[PDB]
Formats: C-alpha cells, sequence, structure tokens
C-alpha cells in the first residue's frame, strides 16, 4: 500500500538513525509506535515522513530519559534542524489535549468534589471579578482559587484554604490576597439565582 509502503521507508530509517547513534531497541521500539501514532494527522500533512520520524525519536529519547540529543539527532538526520523542531512541536501539540483557558474551574472543581452549580457560580464571580477590573495584575489561577473559595464557602459543599492551595498549586497568602479583592463585591459577584447555605454578609473575611 502506498500508506504501508510509506511507513516500511520510514522504520528503516528510524532503525538506521538509531543505529547510528547507538540507542536500544526499546527507544526504536518505542520511535515506531509514536511514528504510526502521529505521521498521519491533521498538523503532520505535507511534512515530510523523515522529518517526522527524526522528530519522534527525540521524543522517545527525553521520554525514556536518554539526554542531550536535538542537535545530534539532527546530525544522523538528512532533515534541517529547523524542519525536525517545527515537527516535534507539532507531535507535542498532537499528543497533549490538555492545557488552560475557567479552564481550571472544570477541573479544579472536578479535584475538589465540587457540584455544577457551586463552579457556575465560581466561574460567575472569577469572570465578573475581571470584567469588573477587580482583580487587576492577579494570577488568573490565584483569581479562580479565591472564586472558588467564595462560591464554596457560600455552599453546603465548604472547601478550605490549604485544599484549595494544594489543588490549585498557589500559596494560601495568594488565595487570601486576591479573595480580599473580590470580597467587598461579593453580593454583586454571585449569579441572581444563587441559593446561599451561608449568606453574602456572613461570608468569611480574610
Amino acid at each position: 500500500s502506498s500508506s504501508d509502503r510509506a511507513m516500511m521507508n520510514a522504520f528503516k530509517e528510524i532503525t538506521t538513525m538509531a543505529d547510528r547513534i547507538n540507542l536500544p531497541r526499546n527507544i526504536v521500539d518505542r520511535t515506531n509506535n509514536l511514528f504510526k501514532q502521529v505521521y498521519e494527522q491533521k498538523s503532520l500533512k505535507g511534512r515530510a515522513n523523515d522529518a517526522i520520524a527524526s522528530a519522534c525519536l527525540y521524543i522517545a529519547c527525553r521520554q525514556e530519559g536518554v539526554p542531550r540529543t536535538f542537535k545530534e539527532i539532527c546530525a544522523v538526520s538528512r532533515i534541517s534542524k529547523k524542519e525536525i523542531g517545527r515537527c516535534f512541536k507539532l507531535i507535542l501539540k498532537a499528543l497533549e489535549t490538555s492545557v488552560d483557558l475557567g479552564d481550571f474551574m472544570s477541573r479544579f472543581c472536578s479535584n475538589l468534589c465540587l457540584p455544577k452549580q457551586v463552579q457556575m457560580a465560581a466561574t460567575h464571580i472569577a469572570r465578573k471579578a475581571v470584567e469588573l477590573d477587580l482583580v487587576p495584575g492577579r494570577s488568573p489561577i490565584s483569581v479562580a482559587a479565591a472564586a472558588i473559595y467564595m462560591a464554596s464557602q457560600a455552599s453546603a459543599e465548604k472547601r478550605t484554604q490549604k485544599e484549595i492551595g494544594d489543588i490549585a498549586g498557589v500559596a494560601d497568602v495568594t488565595i487570601r490576597q486576591s479573595y480580599r479583592l473580590i470580597y467587598p463585591r461579593a453580593p454583586d459577584l454571585f449569579p441572581t439565582d444563587f441559593k446561599f447555605d451561608t449568606p453574602v454578609d456572613k461570608l468569611p473575611q480574610l
């Protein structure tokens, strides 16, 4: 097959490159698997198979802790460091469909075991806080942490500064600080319909 001949040739290239830099079979096996996985997918269309394989070899190396390869790989490859590099970044994008946007709200609340309504209110708070410029020059993760703390403390599913800090990967002081900024406008920040377990007035002062 035209798709299979491309693969047979790419695996041939992977092996001839791997022996050229004395790499073990596990590295070769990982590279082939990684190649099959990515070589035909959106971004890598039009991109040379030779370059895809080279970038896949570097990835497999990085992954299994064989270091200081980037320059060494491009040397054993017939492709430029520029194309191998471009291929490499595209492959990471393909292998990593996890990152940051309230993307954090979705993640942190799942990590904190928080209801849809709590998550929704905390997202609403965090978003409105930005809209009203209550939190300028503030880490969006510190804002989200404070928004989660505020919403969770107003709901039955109350969460502590410590645990929010643990999940957000932020220091407790940062949550406190960001919370201190949104605390004054808390009644305006909550969604209208929100059903309070603890009234907006009797919310914790930090």
